[PDB]
């Protein structure tokens, strides 16, 4: 393919136009009063949504240079906000304004690097101030209050969340399931969690929410790679002989092993999924041992007695009541196994903790201890019929994720005030020269955009609401639902500091790249 | 696919044009004097019709933005009014004018949300007034009068309907069949009805009226999902060994089970249909067991006695004389089974009713009681030839549906007067501000359109007929057939309140979306 | 295919346009302050890079004559600078300006040959001066300092490199691996190395880094050509019977043998690679014998007892724990064999070395001695997880190559000053005539470009930094990171003389061709 190369301002100007279309398209859905977007679909009815991520993903421009500006933001704003959709539109709107102000100052003669440095300095002053203003959420009462708020007043949802937190701890694991009954309930079960997901999107099942779930599954464990290794079929034969799903945990999967598993998933309907091994080095081996004991299987490794995938017996695979695999996250719940062996391993880990002195080993040993001694909290959602249970299920999950985020980093005044109230942090920030000063001034002004954007979607002047907030006491913001100026702490209108902090850092990151890149290379269409 | 994004008024103006063509096309078929529409067909003669639903479905615009305006109404008006052909046209015509008046006020500077709120307030005042003006239809004489009226003077039809209603109750089940004889007759037979239809349009058979009917069929029951579960073939093998159709009732059907069943239906002619299970939780388990007894089969579940789909015997499938599956509805008539077992379960349900105190359980227990002890009324339509029986059959089903609707919610003056006479409901309705006032005024004016449209199709000025109705007593409306002002109660010109109530709510719903959506995204054609 | 033939300046001018686009595209990435280039990719996100080689390879222009100007440089600058990414950009930028200045002087009437001669004379004066200014790196402390510098302050990398050099010598072999542990360590293993790579790019495996790696492989050795000769299958049959990769070392591979090997690699996944034999004449026979002893196989020779390729037995192929083949390089580690035979061969080589007096034989014979008695150093890189280990791995290989280059030829002041400080070398250089004088002046001016280009990317005037450097003491240059004029020796900012020397020679080479070629022939596009 032949290329077409553009230089300097000529390329930057086009990428910036790609950004303006995208930012305007999703800015409109921001806040309590966001408006809808209608997305045409080719097979059925138009989709009508308020979701900032859906709208951002839907837009794809035909122009080769504007397409890049749009992807530079889409590949970050839609990818760094997996837990909640709140940070995507904030990062998109801030990145557009930072980049635009930078572009104008640079095309008039400011130095691209010195402007970038002034912006970084201002962003760090703001982040430190957000950390200073954030309040912790660790007390069971504090947790319940936040959970009730993120549950939008549904006190019963806030209460089952608080109870789950109390039962497994602030750092424990809480999941949500359909209870097949009328009442909501909390059950604690045995199981393991590790940060490794599916190796491929082709294994997605039950596609709403991009999940992959199996029950009564076999578990194949290995400390070795199966990349370009065949003869994985004997394990697949057992899964077919005894109609059970199979999950494969291996150091890596590629080549023929990958091809075999994906094609069977897609063309045969064989219920098999592969997941990467949970650790590194010696700790990888130790985690596989705990896992094998907990699931009642064996690890087909080389150390000690060598086991080969050429010969897999029904007693070599483990058994797990429920297996969940999602992007970068997997769980094994209700495993089968010998309780004497599990308790023995637990006692060994405790002795290892008592004996070792290294911080590294103690921390890893504590995680392995917890994997066998702690349980998993499950929130069972009930209701009259599945049509309604299915919606409540999401209300509970969103409340749960919001609660956990608040507990991990603390909370700040919401509705755009967390950043609006950090503007004074820049008053003591001193630049080395005029271009650094301009860079600080750019952030000082873009800190006002989230607050004005919400006021604009509400239907009132942005310039008046934002200035009036700043002129009042520290706990007063503007409530777009109430249509007035209220004490946000008393009202309970809060945002996790985690989200505010990330959205600003990501916006600054992309805008910086966008205004300093010098050469852009695109393909010539034919 | 590349996209083309339009904003604000530029997108709204195009959707509105798509709507005007659609509304004008179906407005002309409204009322006793509707005119015809000729629809070109590619395989034969042109179709000539007066049906508002057919015309609405037929129109499909080529422009990408006008196409959306047309679908926003078609996807609601043609789908929420499946019971009668009256509500679709009324909702289309009202939505067009509500949205247009809103658009004009908004483009001149009114606030989109405050206008929307004024409209909602006006709609609720009108609905409450319709409820106040509606009269009940519960007395056998009242029922017979409505049935005669909706039967257009066919007193014999009105009488077989009244008699069926009396025998199975106002809330009982009545169906219509070809009697293969000269006289009309009413027969009561054993059978059951539940609100679950086919899972897929690809199972439609006997396509006139979009039905799906089998006789002497096997019935397969399961408490468990068969999504991506195969080995359902032994049931099909029995069905092929003994040439009988098969109906599958399961919690869900997906993956390979679904693929096999649909593809064989379409490419082989496999006579099979699948239906979603009728309940939730404990109610699902109890309904499947009582159903198995009623059909003489077994439930292929895991709890209690385990029965697996891998092994299907001739005695495990139930047997049904006639099975009917339609959108969101399924019926089984004349099933085979052990009468002693059915009576025993009936007595057990009665004992449960005597013991329980909760309203929830009593209601569900009464639904189960009725499904085993009540019969199904069948209206057999007779005549000298099938070409005439087939026409009378429609008069009976239309009169029957209209009668049932009248009985469930009551009746109002028809011919557009139910809404015209609710205008005073807005005189005491107070807005918070000018934009809410404008929104109230928009509804106050669109309440006159159904009456003007009918008078216009009749051939007289709409503005003069409506003003004369408004200046006269409440019982007086304009009869387009008579060409005069008459007492509508005495003439019997009535409309179920259910229809008037829904058409206004749906019209307000779609128009609201249409005037506040801000961004519209369409695909770029190639 | 029809051709388009252009003459003289008309063709030269078009090639120069292809060159200017390329040179500007990579000039901007030069030095510590290089800016980014965004490269559109056909399916994923845009690639953002600062790498001069990636950018240079990415650009491919559509015009047929501009395409040539771009390839004349790309095929040299990207191919002769495989060791480090520094030489490619410098050679591209210098070639562009040398060729342009030449073209302008020639189109105004200067003689193309006499200008070329003046340029060659100036280049040689500069190279001799670089050799005079370069300092050696041979002392363990000097080596450690260079390694620390090229390691960018990572003292732990600088130290493992120094120690590895001490263990196998300045001329030994050092490689880098992932240690699968937390600590870094140095291990010495048995193995051999020779300068022959894969015969074809089609054999690349594990494509990141363009490598080709096999483990537990069979080794087939032959003194005979297999070009257009098949019957290589018996060795492949053994390799397929016992699932092991096969490496073929032969004088030549072509025709059907090559066709079979490449097509099966591409369509089958046959795990086979072929490499050219390591020697010439008597040296080829002796090296293959030493190799067979080291791998435990046999050599398929035709002299004396003939071993025919038509019949390959399991004991004729050698066995090697690890086989690595890269462009122009091959390595075999941990081979199997009889230690008595290896020591016997070593002793024979020693006796032969003691007896022979010829310089040629002593040198080549001592190389064979070393191939059996010396080992290979391996640097095992550790860390908490593979993600970080994988990045540290690059710091180690880059520091290692930079150190070795410094040790082989010495170091000069970096940052473009090595050439800037050689300008006085031309003051004593006397031309025969005016055109030779012009040619010397062209180099005298292009010697200033590396220094100006870095200053420009830094953001300061090029003309002022470069003149200020020349007016100061010999050890002062401009540090783009510091933003000041510093003592480069004290700061440790150095560049291997090997790189500076090559970049200038290659730049002068291509520019020379580019300005004197007279006729250019291109194909007619369709």
């Amino acid at each position: 393919a032949a290329k077409d190369v553009k230089f300097g301002a000529d390329a930057r100007a086009l990428m910036l136009q790609g950004v303006d279309l995208l930012a305007d398209a999703v800015a409109v859905t921001m806040g309590p009063k966001g408006r809808t977007v209608i997305i045409e679909q080719s097979w059925g009815s138009p989709k009508v949504t308020k979701d900032g991520v859906t709208v951002a993903k839907s837009i794809d421009l035909k122009d080769k240079y504007k397409n890049i500006g749009a992807k530079l933001i889409q590949d970050v704003a839609n990818n760094t906000n997996e837990e909640a959709g709140d940070g995507t539109t904030t990062a998109t709107v801030l990145a557009r304004s930072i980049a635009k102000e930078g572009f104008e100052k640079i095309s008039k003669g400011a130095n691209p690097v010195e402007i970038r440095r002034g912006v970084m300095l201002a962003v760090d002053a703001v982040i430190a101030e957000l950390k200073k203003q954030s309040k912790p959420v660790t007390t069971p009462e504090e947790i319940a209050q936040v959970a009730t708020i993120s549950a939008n007043g549904d006190k019963e949802i806030g209460n089952i969340i608080s109870d789950a937190m109390k039962k497994v701890g602030r750092k424990g694991v809480i999941t949500v399931k359909d209870g097949k009954t009328l009442n909501d309930e909390l059950e604690i079960i045995e199981g393991m969690k590790f940060d490794r997901g599916y190796i491929s999107p082709y294994f997605i099942n039950t596609s709403k929410g991009q999940k992959c779930e199996f029950q009564d599954a076999y578990v194949l464990l290995s400390e070795k790679k199966i990349s370009s290794i065949q003869s994985i079929v004997p394990a697949l034969e057992i899964a077919n002989a005894h109609r059970k799903p199979l999950v494969i945990i291996a150091e890596d999967v590629d080549g023929e092993a990958l091809s075999t598993l994906v094609l069977n998933r897609l063309k045969v309907g064989l219920q098999v999924v592969a997941v990467k091994a949970p650790g590194f080095g010696d700790n990888r081996k130790n985690q596989l041992k705990d896992m094998a004991i907990a699931t009642g299987g064996a690890v087909f490794g080389e150390e000690g007695l060598t086991l080969n995938l050429e010969d897999v017996q029904p007693h070599d695979l483990g058994k797990v009541g429920e297996v969940i695999v999602t992007k970068d996250d997997a769980m094994l719940l209700k495993g089968k196994g010998d309780k004497a062996q599990i308790e023995k391993r637990i006692q060994e880990i405790i002795e290892q903790l008592d004996v070792t002195t290294s911080e590294y080993e103690k921390e890893k040993l504590n995680e392995r201890l917890a994997k066998l001694s702690d349980g998993v909290a499950v929130l069972k959602v009930g209701g009259t019929s599945d049509v309604e249970v299915n919606e409540k299920k999401d209300r509970v999950t969103d409340a749960l994720n919001a609660t956990r985020a608040a507990v991990e980093e603390g909370i700040v005044l919401g509705g755009g005030c967390a950043l609006l109230r950090c503007i004074p942090a820049l008053d003591s920030l001193t630049p080395a020269n005029e271009d650094q000063k301009i860079g600080i001034e750019i952030i000082k002004r873009t800190l006002k955009i989230p607050a004005m954007t919400i006021a604009k979607n509400a239907g009132v002047e942005g310039s008046l609401i934002v200035e009036k907030i700043m002129q009042s006491s520290s706990e007063v913001g503007y409530d777009a639902m109430a249509g007035d100026f209220v004490n946000m702490v008393e009202k309970g209108i809060i945002d996790p500091t985690k989200v505010v902090r990330t959205a600003l850092l990501d916006a600054a990151g992309v805008a910086s790249l966008l205004t300093t890149a010098e050469v852009v290379v695109t393909e010539i269409p034919k």
